[PDB]
C-alpha cells in the first residue's frame, strides 16, 4: 500500500531516487515532426516535444502540428490532452484542437505571469462585451460568465465555428494558486478543483478528451492526470491498492514525456491520490 510506500520513501528521504528510477525505466519515442524547421515556433521549449504516435494533429492541410499529446488510459476509461501553454502564435490552433477534438473543458494549472516571465499567451477574453476572433482558424470566442473563488476560477465560454455558425459551450477551470515555487503545502485545494472538474461532465466519455495544459504541458498537468487516473483505478478495481502510482506515471510516459518533472510533483502526487482515497473509501 502506497501509504506505507510513503512513509518508507519519506522516513528515508529516497524521493530523489525514485524519481531517477522513473526517469531512468521512461519510454522514448521518435519526436521527427516537432523538430522540423517550419515547427521551430509552435514550440515553447525545445526540449518538450510530443511522440508522433500520440501527438494531436489539427484538420489544416497546410501544417497540422501542435504541441499536444493525446493520454489514453484504457484501463481507467480517461482521455485527457495535454498541450503547452499557447504562444502568441498558436492560439489560434490551440482553439480549433478543442474545437476539433470535441473538448468540453480547458483545464489551466498556471497564472500567465510567474516568477516575472510570460508562462502562456491570454488566450480567453477578459470581459463579456470584448470577444476575441481568431482570423487564422476562423473561430469566435466569448466570455459568457465568470465565477471566482478563492484557489480558482471557472469561466464558461462560448466557441464559435465562424465557417459553420455552430457553438459550443467550453469551461475553463483554471488553478490559480499553484505557488510560484514548489507544490502546494496541503493537497486540500487541488482535489477540490479535481472534484469540481469531475463534476462538471468535463472528464466523461459523452466527450472529447479534456484539454490539460500548464507552461510545458508535463508538470503540473502531469500531477493533474496521475490523480486523476489513480483515483478512478482505486473505484475500479477489486482491490482498491494494487494501483502502484509509479506503474501508472510509467504507462503515461508512453504518450508524453517528462510527466512530473521533480521529486517534489512525484511526492504531492502521493499525497493527493493518498487525501483523495479517504473522500473515496
Ligand atoms: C458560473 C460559471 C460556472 O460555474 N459554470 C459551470 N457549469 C457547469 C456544468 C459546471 S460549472
Amino acid at each position: 500500500e502506497m501509504e506505507k510506500e510513503f512513509e518508507q520513501i519519506d522516513k528515508s528521504g529516497s524521493w530523489a531516487a525514485i524519481y531517477q528510477d522513473i526517469r531512468h525505466e521512461a519510454s522514448d519515442f521518435p519526436s521527427r515532426v516537432a523538430k522540423l524547421p517550419k515547427n521551430k515556433n509552435r514550440n515553447r521549449y525545445r526540449d518538450v516535444s510530443p511522440f508522433d504516435h500520440s501527438r494531436i494533429k489539427l484538420h489544416q492541410e497546410d501544417n497540422d502540428y501542435i504541441n499536444a499529446s493525446l493520454i489514453k488510459m484504457e484501463e481507467a476509461q480517461r482521455s485527457y490532452i495535454l498541450t503547452q501553454g499557447p504562444l502568441p502564435n498558436t492560439v489560434g490552433h490551440f482553439w480549433e484542437m478543442v474545437w476539433e477534438q470535441k473538448s468540453r473543458g480547458v483545464v489551466m494549472l498556471n497564472r500567465v505571469m510567474e516568477k516575472g516571465s510570460l508562462k502562456c499567451a491570454q488566450y480567453w477574453p477578459q470581459k463579456e462585451e470584448k470577444e476575441m476572433i481568431f482570423e487564422d482558424t476562423n473561430l469566435k470566442l466569448t466570455l459568457i460568465s465568470e465565477d471566482i473563488k478563492s484557489y480558482y476560477t471557472v469561466r464558461q465560454l462560448e466557441l464559435e465555428n465562424l465557417t459553420t455558425q455552430e457553438t459550443r459551450e467550453i469551461l475553463h477551470f483554471h488553478y490559480t494558486t499553484w505557488p510560484d515555487f514548489g507544490v502546494p503545502e496541503s493537497p486540500a485545494s487541488f482535489l477540490n478543483f479535481l472534484f469540481k472538474v469531475r463534476e462538471s461532465g468535463s472528464l466523461s466519455p459523452e466527450h472529447g478528451p479534456v484539454v490539460v495544459h500548464c507552461s510545458a504541458g508535463i508538470g503540473r498537468s502531469g500531477t493533474f492526470c496521475l490523480a486523476d487516473t489513480c483515483l478512478l483505478l482505486m473505484d475500479k478495481r477489486k482491490d482498491p491498492s494494487s494501483v502502484d502510482i509509479k506503474k501508472v506515471l510509467l504507462e503515461m510516459r508512453k504518450f508524453r514525456m517528462g510527466l512530473i518533472q521533480t521529486a517534489d510533483q512525484l511526492r504531492f502526487s502521493y499525497l493527493a491520490v493518498i487525501e483523495g482515497a479517504k473522500f473515496i473509501m
